[PDB]
């Protein structure tokens, strides 16, 4: 039990945040869906999107067993703190900017808000267009989405 799978996808961090504690660690999302949320404070459709995720979050996370994590793609530590304190999720230490690299080009991020699925155990992605689901199945029916991608 070492998240050997999701441990992929953190080169430079051990342990994330979680509002103002840096301790989370990794087996604490074993058994979960966890979606990376790519997204930064400069960003109009993502300051509109983010409510509509937190809206999502309070219906399902406990029923759905899934968690998020800010990927920020923020300008300065300072955009950073004063937008993930309006999220209730995790986050990516800002000061991880290789690791948000790492992400960013690993899921082909090229816009934002983006907003990828991942299993937790095994370290399998679900998909990258978890965002236009949020929105067309937002009571969550067809979720975690496996292969948004095979829509024309």
């Amino acid at each position: 039990p070492h998240m050997s799978g999701l441990k992929k996808f953190f080169p430079y961090s051990t342990n994330v945040l979680k509002g103002a504690a840096a301790d989370i660690a990794l087996p604490s999302l074993a058994g979960k869906t966890v979606f990376f949320y790519f997204s930064a404070s400069w960003c109009p459709p993502c300051r509109a999107f983010t409510p509509q995720l937190i809206d999502f979050y309070k219906a399902h996370a406990e029923k759905k067993n899934f968690e998020v994590m800010l990927i920020s793609w923020d300008e300065s530590a300072e955009d950073f703190k004063d937008y993930y304190a309006k999220m209730p999720w995790l986050a990516l230490p800002f000061e991880d900017r290789k690791g948000m690299e790492f992400l960013t080009t690993g899921f082909d991020v090229k816009s934002i808000p983006t907003l990828v699925g991942v299993e937790a155990d095994s370290g399998n992605i679900i998909t990258t267009q978890a965002r236009t689901m949020v929105v067309k199945d937002p009571e969550a029916k067809d979720f975690p989405w496996p292969n948004v991608e095979a829509k024309k």
